[PDB]
């Protein structure tokens, strides 16, 4: 039993797709899928698993299937009746965000209109997560997909993951992305993705970089308790590394909401100044 949006849902009100009409097609390091023809992305459970893990697969699912945005990957359906057990989730050609600003790294095609048009649509995804009160807590470049590498592609959130756990560790939670009442407290809102989202802004306009870079866990959380922020990436504009100062306000109540920070986001789109901005290569 999963809730969201004021109703409550089951592993029956997921669209059951016969095994029989799915088609694997390639490992995409999750295959690329065939279902008669829809292509489809095929996130598979292996069969050598826990309990645990199959109640965590299966709450993936309903937790999918209950979003309606278009910022926010579609579940097609499932295959959980034979093994091993598939979630069908839209195909995102352009791959992990991630990825896509590391090997489009300007060298000697992106610009900045382009990078604050991905941050858009993911700020777009956080506000309807946040208006139907769901906490995603681990958004990072690594869980966001685009549609297509060319232009054109829109930006998606892409897994939930972290959600449906504490629905696995100190080693591994995401400390570089959570604000301190998080890793301190253990108190998560809406204004803890609005943290993360800054860090995500900072991944995003440093074209793939690690946060914090020669910097680990702990020194981070001590950094960060201590007030310490990250500079702006290289070429950065100062509307955009505004955004994200806020974003890390310590307290929580002086963190934007995600309407403000897309509001910001646009303003930014508007200035000159900002999207005839070089970046680096
Ligand atoms: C859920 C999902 C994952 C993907 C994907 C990932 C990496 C490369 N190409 C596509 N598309 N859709």
């Amino acid at each position: 039993n999963y809730c969201f949006a004021g109703k409550t849902s089951s592993i029956s009100d997921l669209k059951e797709v016969p095994r029989k009409n799915i088609t694997l097609i390639r490992g995409l390091g999750v295959y690329e899928g065939q279902v008669s023809p829809l292509q489809v992305a095929v996130k598979t459970l292996p069969e050598v698993c826990s309990e645990q893990d199959e109640l965590d697969f299966l709450m993936e699912a309903l937790i999918i299937s209950k979003f309606n945005h278009q910022n926010i990957v579609r579940c097609i359906g499932v295959s959980l009746q034979s093994l091993p057990r598939f979630i069908l989730l839209e195909l995102m050609a352009g791959g992990d965000l991630k990825s896509f600003l590391r090997e489009t790294r300007p060298r000697p095609s992106l610009a900045m209109l382009d990078l604050l048009h991905v941050a858009r649509d993911i700020a777009c995804g956080c506000q309807y997560l946040e208006e139907n009160h769901f906490i995603h807590r681990d958004i990072a470049a690594r869980n966001c997909l685009l549609t297509c590498p060319g232009p054109g592609r829109v930006a998606k959130i892409g897994d939930f993951g972290m959600a449906r756990d504490i629905y696995g560790g100190c080693a591994m939670l995401p400390v570089k992305w959570m604000p301190p009442e998080a890793f301190m407290e253990g108190i998560f809102t809406s204004k803890t993705d609005t943290w993360s989202f800054g860090v995500l802004l900072w991944e995003i306009f440093s074209l793939g970089y690690m946060p914090y870079p020669s910097k680990s866990n702990q020194e981070v959380l001590e950094f960060v308790t201590s007030g310490g922020r990250m500079d702006p990436p290289k070429n950065c504009p100062g509307p955009v590394y505004r955004i994200m100062t806020q974003c890390w306000q310590h307290q929580p109540e002086d963190r934007p909401n995600f309407a403000i920070i897309l509001e910001r986001i646009e303003y930014c789109t508007q200035d000159p100044d900002v999207i005839n901005t070089a970046l680096p290569i």
